[PDB]
């Protein structure tokens, strides 16, 4: 879904998807930021591999040879594609590790191939984190068992494999008859358009249903488990994500059904305390209003548009990383995790 | 308004052309009525019935027979095409039931024949004043300027006018009580954000949609004080029949402890069944979850599960509200000590 040539980033338009697969050709530091906010690229971790291929392709654009000038321009840039979007850390996180990747460089021409490689390197071990987490989060379940997710935490959210998904796509090989329940997450209906897509173009058993039936299929479809991928976890364990999934947690865990949340180190946010000072992103009222053209609701009827939800790690049963399953006690678990 | 008789035809609102049109529709034949009930181009269990009865009368109309019991002999024959229309709203049988039986002891065709017409119409307004009175009923469990949460679209279209869930808010806007109600768009057929907030919008109530997938955080973050919604057929016990999304909003409800309610009329209940888990909970077109109004959301094919309503137990509604009244507690017994006539 990210492909970098060093003139510029190709991306898979995510929006059109199931329709259309079309790519685009950004180029530019606004072609990057549109990109972002517009959804074209979405997913924590994909959203944060972009962002960092933004300031190291809007890098070489930049003009001089004082590298301390280089670096105050250069902040300028990642102000602005940070500013793009909140809610999750990836996007800021591989923003640092460039900024950082050049505050020992000599001259600038060192400075503009070092974030690249950095980039580009973040985007390696993006695959590998996800094989891991594919991998981590199958021990979980069994043959046969039913496991329902949301949003699209997979292949296209991230670099390969994905996060949530990744077990289905192992699981497969196994012949593990895992039959999945994906929601369609409204309004950008990033699971029947994504999720839904993806999964089947690579033989899963999916079946889709809207956010609501989420309840209903739990009772009289047996759902044997929930994994979610997120978009930042805090020391604490409360974790963000996708708007609905605070709701499956509290849900499930009426139905005594194990809660799982997958998701890379690059998602967590130590400096944060706990979920509840974790920023919120609301976005266009119209996302709600209207799709694809086709109005759905008065014009002008109010909106509560919130993009993710917390869900307390109360609710959180365990969470898949690259490292293992941490099932409890998260709080203590993350430091010691934590290190370097 | 939502579904009117003429003598000859009966005049419904194309409730699937909602909200960027109000087109009403010409139903003529027992065959126009399946259709537009089955195609949701009239929906609302009270409003269903409604027409399903009209409809009805309007059918024993081309039909020719001396005899009365060849008349009845065959009328069912249309009942039951119509109840085949759609299972779980228990409406759609308790109006044709009713059509059926005040034509039992008709000593003449035309007697009947105009029987049904006058039973279709006794049905209909009897319907307001209950709807009204169910929306007094359940005003009292409202504080002013509380947060309410709904599913679906229980209002006047649905019924004969006021509604059952929404009721209670035309009736504050009278009594001037700053609430604010909150909208949830109830996928597939979305009439929550299509019929609910269009007319919510038209009578100046205060409204704010949502998806259904931010009923929980909305609860948190906005602090809604309680919940309503109105079943499509109540079992014997409490457990309540209602669209699909119900059954979540009611689980989420007590975990965020704040009242479940339910609004139905008396005919929306079936005693004559132990529980919910035995009601016929209707799937629809599976292309329903697969898309949004004619815009292709998923990969055609793409499996999918599409039931129409799910089932909230009992313990779980903080209270059902009746034209009769409220009840809050035993409901299996209070259900009991009601129909007693």
């Amino acid at each position: 879904s990210v492909e970098w040539k060093e003139t510029a980033i190709t991306i898979l338009n995510q929006q059109k998807l199931p329709d259309e697969t079309e790519y685009l050709e950004l180029t530019t530091k606004e072609d990057v930021f549109d990109a972002i906010v517009t959804l074209k690229v979405r997913g924590a971790p994909a959203i944060g591999i972009t962002a960092a291929f933004g300031l190291a392709l809007a890098a070489k654009d930049i003009e001089t040879d004082n590298v301390t000038e280089f670096r105050r321009r250069l902040e300028d840039i990642k102000q602005y594609l940070n500013s793009s979007r909140p809610t999750a850390i990836n996007l800021s996180w591989a923003l640092e590790r460039l900024s950082h990747s050049v505050e020992n460089a000599i001259s600038v021409n060192e400075a503009k191939t070092n974030l690249v490689h950095e980039a580009i390197q973040i985007q390696v071990e993006d695959e590998e984190t996800c094989r891991l987490i594919g991998q981590n989060a199958l021990q979980l379940f069994k043959k046969g068992d039913r496991i329902m997710t949301i949003c699209n935490a997979g292949s296209i959210a991230t670099s390969r494999y994905g996060t949530a998904l990744a077990p289905f796509y192992l699981a497969k090989q196994k012949d593990l008859g895992l039959h999945i329940y994906a929601c369609e997450t409204r309004p950008v209906l990033q699971g029947s358009r994504l999720t839904a897509w993806e999964l089947m173009q690579g033989g899963i058993d999916v079946t889709l249903i809207t956010d609501s039936m989420a309840a209903h299929t739990m009772k009289e479809k047996q759902i044997s488990a929930v994994i979610v991928g997120a978009d930042r976890i805090a020391k604490n364990g409360d974790t963000a994500n996708k708007i609905g999934t605070y709701g499956l947690a509290i849900l499930a865990n009426a139905f005594d059904i194990p809660f799982f949340v997958a998701a890379p180190l690059s998602t967590f946010d130590t400096k944060v305390k706990c979920g509840a000072d974790i920023p919120i992103e609301e976005r266009d009222p119209e996302e709600v209003r209207q799709i694809s053209g086709v109005r759905t609701a008065p014009s002008n009827v109010p909106v509560f548009n919130p993009a993710f939800d917390i869900t307390p790690h109360d609710l959180i049963s365990g969470i898949i990383t690259e490292k293992g399953i941490m099932t409890g006690n998260y709080e203590e678990e993350i430091e010691q995790l934590f290190k370097g």
